[PDB]
């Protein structure tokens, strides 16, 4: 407690000796509480003009037009300890996997050189505006530095003073860049070297792209054995235990010298020890602590969310193959035949799961899982929408399975090949394509960012007639050298200037180890679309008279736009569609 908490809190209280006051109607249970102090502040969703008029037909569409307007006692939750013989199941599985993912690859520390280079790239590494402007100016500033130089000789002694969380079914927890440099350097190897890779962990899909999880999904579907389960966890960042955190930290007994000490303090000062300031409108600051849930920045959520969801889906696995008869309590020989099992077959059962973080498809030697329930409850990863004690509901066709928000199509070529393809419900892609997250756009910056909507469905979502079309005229009303921009950066193929033919071939045909026959597609009328009907069920406007008047006048819809950016550089793209080609 205090000890270690307590230098963090020292230093906030003097920031604010004029305002320091242990408010008696504090609204925190299962969180430990401090103090307040004085602040005043608050980032709406605002609507990409470029991608809304070449959407016409989707303005009247409440499921698209909603996403544009506009749980913390689900964070003020507590999570009992696991039984004993949950305890031992967790550490022996941990213990196990570490070695496994530690088999072909070498823990190392990530440089000053590696965090400069992200900064100034823009990817979202979750910090805060104060001293310098952006995390790219703090980066050149050598004052910066001596800060974290002074944070990590304080580490090294096994003590925090500035590595403190500010919150804001979501929650992010931004620290300062200080902070993060610290993290990254520590943790960073598991997301920079691929730790998560599916040819690493055998369960993983890190670095695999939209264009590879569908065949994953029929891969596992190959395997003998049952339905295939794909259960939500309610809230899994607020169910992470402290027994969870500890087998997580067992990452540093694969490590030597300073990193080892390094990835010690994150977990110790910061992952299991956490420091929060929360916004309260009654408008103060709160600062408040806890040892458990999921407190890190986004990047190594992920993977230590992949590493303890694979670890819990084992030994759910475990349980309905009748490895271990009660979690109370494990006798001796169940312990050695829990290690014989891990050894004998623990890589086979990772290969029968897609684990994306919280997300998971697993496909078990047989249905006794669906109502193998024990570890899993009383690990605390509790199933979303369904009743404690009521058996997991199956899947018999992996085309069905939702994994990471979308659904995978077997679509059949004119010639043959095989294409398994990403799909959601219409609706959501194009309301999400619709908003932009920030202030200062220039139209030029908008148009940029509608191309790279436009992109990702020429390249995902090419198979859905309406995203085919919308995504041409897009492309057709922004000048054609204009490079594609998000602000918020799976494998990103679609952010390019390239020809997306060129593009397309590289991915579905070139590149994709699921493809025998490498023959090159030559025009855009080669690549099929989804049946008619099916696409209508995912979310098509194809029959209604609002989409047919919106295809034929689309020229009206792109010269609108082309008008409004002015004199540049287009490139008519509708004539690589069969019914614009004359
Ligand atoms: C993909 C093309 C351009 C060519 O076949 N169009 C369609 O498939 C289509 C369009 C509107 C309505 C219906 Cl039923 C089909
Ligand atoms: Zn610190
Ligand atoms: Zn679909």
């Amino acid at each position: 407690n205090l000890d270690i908490i307590g230098k963090r809190i020292e230093k906030i209280k003097q920031e604010h000796e004029t305002s320091w006051h242990y408010d008696q109607d504090h609204p925190y249970k299962t969180w430990a509480y401090h103090g307040s102090y004085e602040t005043k502040q608050t980032a709406s969703s605002m609507v990409n003009g470029v991608v809304r008029l070449l959407t016409k037909p989707w303005d009247i569409i409440p499921m698209v037009t909603q996403m544009a307007m506009t749980f913390k006692e689900k964070v003020d939750t507590r999570t009992q300890e696991p039984k004993e013989g949950t305890k031992k199941l967790m550490k022996i599985t941990a213990e196990w996997l570490w070695k496994e993912l530690g088999k072909k690859k070498t823990p190392r520390m990530c440089t000053r050189e590696e965090f400069t280079r992200k900064v100034r790239s823009n990817a979202a590494l979750g910090a805060i505006f104060n001293k310098w402007k952006s995390a790219r100016e703090a980066v050149e500033d050598s004052g910066f530095w001596e800060l974290v130089d002074k944070e990590r000789n304080l580490h090294l002694e096994g003590k925090c003073e500035t590595c403190v969380y500010n919150m804001m079914s979501r929650a992010i927890w931004y620290m300062w860049l200080g902070a993060r440099f610290l993290e990254f350097e520590a943790l960073g190897f598991l997301n920079e070297d691929h730790w998560f890779s599916r040819e690493n962990s055998l369960s993983g899909v890190e670095g695999e792209g939209l264009h590879k999880l569908g065949y994953i999904l029929r891969d596992v579907s190959k395997k003998e054995g049952g339905a295939m389960y794909a259960d939500d966890t309610a809230g899994w960042d607020t169910r992470i235990t402290l027994e969870d955190l500890k087998n997580e930290e067992m990452v540093t007994n694969h490590m030597e010298g300073e990193h080892k000490k390094l990835a010690e303090a994150i977990f110790k000062l910061t992952y299991q020890n956490k420091v929060v300031r929360v916004q309260r409108p009654t408008t103060v600051m709160d600062i408040i602590s806890r040892r458990d849930q999921r407190g890190s920045g986004q990047v190594v959520t992920y993977g230590l969310n992949t590493f303890t969801n694979m670890e819990a889906q084992l030994i759910r696995q475990m349980e309905g193959e009748g490895v271990f008869k009660s979690i109370q309590h494990l006798t001796v020989t169940e312990e050695i035949a829990v290690k014989n099992w891990l050894v004998r077959v623990g890589r086979e059962r990772l290969s029968r799961m897609a684990i994306s973080g919280d997300d998971c498809v697993v496909k078990p030697l047989d249905d006794r899982f669906a109502s193998a329930l024990t570890a899993l409850n009383d690990m605390g990863k509790v199933r979303k929408d369904i009743q404690q004690w009521e058996p997991s509901r199956g899947w018999n066709d992996w085309t069905q399975v939702p994994f990471c928000s979308h659904h995978f199509h077997e679509l059949i070529m004119k010639d043959g090949r095989v294409l398994v393809v990403p799909c959601r419900n219409q609706d959501e892609l194009i309301g999400r394509a619709r908003i932009s997250q920030g202030a200062g756009w220039s139209l030029r910056e908008t148009a940029c960012l509608g191309k790279s909507y436009a992109q990702m469905w020429s390249l995902m979502y090419f198979h859905r007639r309406d995203l085919r079309l919308a995504a041409n005229a897009i492309c057709s009303a922004v000048p054609s050298h204009w490079v594609p921009t998000s602000r918020t950066t799976a494998t990103h193929e679609w952010m390019t200037t390239e020809d997306m033919l060129t593009v397309w071939n590289r991915v579905w045909i070139q590149e994709n180890p699921w493809m025998e026959d490498k023959t090159p597609v030559e025009s855009w009328e080669e690549i099929p679309y989804l049946g008619k009907r099916e696409d209508q069920w995912c979310g098509s406007l194809i029959g209604l008279t609002s989409r047919a008047t919106w295809a034929k006048n689309i020229q009206t819809a792109i010269n609108q736009v082309r008008s409004l950016i002015g004199n540049e550089e287009y490139t008519d793209y509708m004539p690589s569609m069969k019914r614009f080609r004359r």
